[PDB]
């Protein structure tokens, strides 16, 4: 499989996945309707989005790893798929939510090859290649804020900081790519829980890459070697070069 | 002046400022073009949303009290208008901001009688008259939760919370409309510096209170005797009944 696959089959899947979700009243949406492999609740919504996404996907060569139903498949290529991030958001109507895909050629991280994140509210679509990071079909790059005073998605702040804003949107694979296009200035999941899975970050993490910028675990330990598996958790601390230093001396 | 005029006048508004936010590419909404009277830039998108506001809402007998322009106008009944909030989203496409108008019989917040606040980004519209409190015409009211363990809005968390989710949307008045329809559980804004301004939080408070929610200041003090001008400053407190008095306790 390579990269223009990817974004066909990607973009396949965030049709339907909208289309699904969109025809989908709030009352249906927020009902639990089971248990997720993942050992969170199945909201309607997420079932939905899931067997729309699956049904495209499974006809490929991949080994999908998937919020609501696991680890399904064989092929070589491993997709880390959560069907629907910012279940929350969807269920309140709430317009921060996406469906999020990252290819990669092993069950590593570090052999990414693919990102994609689609706002399923506002149909923005962030990915990337080898060829850069894009939000609709335009070219991205983190900002080059050198100050701790900055512009912060952080989950979650616990103390005193010195940023200049902090938002927490409820949407790990949307806010990671506010972070990409530049809209904000880092992105930190800090939480001591480890709380972050595969299919929430991946996606996000290389796109965010891709557009410039540093996105190691808690302690700058660089993320290649993540799993595309069930149990696999992370903390990121995602900045531009120079502002990422700064960072992982300040929550130290 | 009645709740029937203030709506039209609101709904006319709220059209002609969504028309010039949507026509303004991202490029030209964050410019700084100016100070506001509030003390705080004004960006490109503010001025046009206020302005477009202006025109309408001049032609009234009212006290307009605007983040931009300050206070205007002489009118027996004040009017706090953000013309913009949640301008920082606004600026980065990211769906979360509001125009907010608060209709009161005197300048303190005891005298209100009608709250507007209309998500800019999605359509969404929030309103509150004396038949109760609206999204999108359809009745709203708060949420029975009684346990600490809810969904938080919270400027800003600065130690461990027992919250199920935090989040912070960079839109006060649209996330005191997410409380009043129950979306979250309760709206915290507990800075110490009282960040919050008469236009930010009043069409907010006005409708949370009208669905049912007890909002008050930090130590549960009325908001009752908060005045609609520029040197007011709040702090709030907002959920159920029975969720209100744990969370006073809590963040003491
Ligand atoms: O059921 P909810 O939508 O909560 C959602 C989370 O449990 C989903 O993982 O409603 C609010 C409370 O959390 C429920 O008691
Ligand atoms: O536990 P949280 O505070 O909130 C969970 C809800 O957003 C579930 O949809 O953070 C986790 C998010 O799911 C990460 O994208
Ligand atoms: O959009 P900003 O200019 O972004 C901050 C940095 O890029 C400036 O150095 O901040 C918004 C205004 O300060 C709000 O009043
Ligand atoms: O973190 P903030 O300083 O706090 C904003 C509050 O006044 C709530 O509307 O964000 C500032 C931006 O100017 C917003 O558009
Ligand atoms: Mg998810
Ligand atoms: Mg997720
Ligand atoms: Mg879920
Ligand atoms: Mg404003
Ligand atoms: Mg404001
Ligand atoms: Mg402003």
């Amino acid at each position: 499989m390579d990269e223009r696959d990817a974004l066909r089959i990607s973009r396949e899947i965030a049709g339907e996945v909208r289309k699904a979700i969109a025809s989908m009243p709030l009352r249906e949406r927020v009902k639990d309707v089971g248990m997720g492999k993942d050992g969170t609740p199945t909201k309607a919504a997420d079932r939905v989005a899931e067997d729309a996404a699956l049904e495209i996907l499974r006809k490929e060569r991949v080994t999908v790893v998937t919020e609501e139903s696991g680890v399904l498949g064989e092929g070589d290529v491993f997709v880390a798929l959560d069907p629907l991030d910012g279940t929350f958001n969807a269920t309140r109507g709430i317009p921060v939510y996406s469906v999020s895909l990252c290819f990669s050629y092993s069950d590593k991280l570090k052999d990414a090859f693919f990102g994609y994140v689609y706002n399923l509210a506002t149909g923005d679509e962030y990915y990337a290649d080898s060829s850069g990071a894009y939000r609709n079909g335009e070219r991205i790059e983190v900002s080059d804020a050198e100050e701790l005073y900055c512009n912060a998605i952080i989950y979650y702040p616990d103390r005193k900081f010195p940023f200049k804003r902090m938002r927490i949107f409820g949407s790990a694979a949307t806010e990671l790519c506010f972070f990409a296009d530049g809209s904000f200035d880092c992105f930190l999941d800090i939480r001591p829980g480890k709380m972050l899975r595969i299919y929430d970050a991946a996606a996000g993490v290389f796109i965010a890459e891709k557009a410039g910028g540093k996105v190691t675990e808690l302690d700058g330990e660089s993320l290649g070697n993540k799993k595309f598996d069930m149990q696999e958790r992370l903390n990121i601390v995602a900045a531009n070069e120079k502002l990422h230093p700064k960072l992982l001396e300040l929550i130290k």
